[PDB]
């Protein structure tokens, strides 16, 4: 796996500057799976939410990374994905309606980020951007997850998102 090796330093730099934990994530049928995580042993916050350790699996329809990665699929393939896997309720805030979900995928595709608040676990908020290769294929998603009582969405939008775009742009030529 070449993707984990290139990105490790970049994830560490994001953590060094924000103190949050960041991961790089791939889509595996209907779940998202981290293949790399930031790790700064001198300040490692072990109170981070579930889903960024290696081997963690989270539902794609209820995560920022999952929506980013589904948003690049053809609309028909999206329909087929929803009909196969469904949109099961995880929290009161999970998107469970097909029309709203497709609307969300379209906006995520157009906006190039997704901010998701408590849709797979209460108290957890996340923002994610796609990782493109040099050709423009979406190969992964780069994200940031935290507890809602530790980070405002304004901070994720105003401070974290610009740094994720900068990293993604540099990864583009290396992956």
């Amino acid at each position: 796996a070449h993707l984990p090796k290139v990105a490790q330093s970049f994830l560490n730099l994001l953590c060094a500057q924000t103190s949050l934990t960041f991961s790089i994530v791939v889509l595996d049928e209907h779940e998202v799976v981290p293949v790399a995580r930031s790790y700064l042993p001198q300040q490692d916050n072990r109170v981070s939410p579930y889903g960024m350790h290696l081997g963690n699996r989270l539902p794609a329809h209820a995560t920022s990374t999952g929506k980013v990665l589904l948003s690049v699929l053809d609309r028909e393939v999206q329909i087929e994905w929803i009909e196969k896997y469904g949109l099961k309720r995880l929290t009161p805030y999970t998107i469970t309606d097909e029309h709203t979900f497709l609307e969300t995928l379209d906006a995520v595709r157009q906006s190039d980020y997704c901010l998701s608040t408590e849709e797979h676990e209460l108290g957890v908020i996340a923002i994610a951007v796609p990782v493109l290769n040099a050709q423009g294929l979406t190969i992964a998603a780069l994200n940031c997850m935290s507890q809602t009582n530790r980070v405002q969405p304004q901070y994720l939008i105003d401070q974290v998102l610009p740094l994720l775009r900068n990293t993604a742009n540099e990864l583009r030529n290396l992956v």
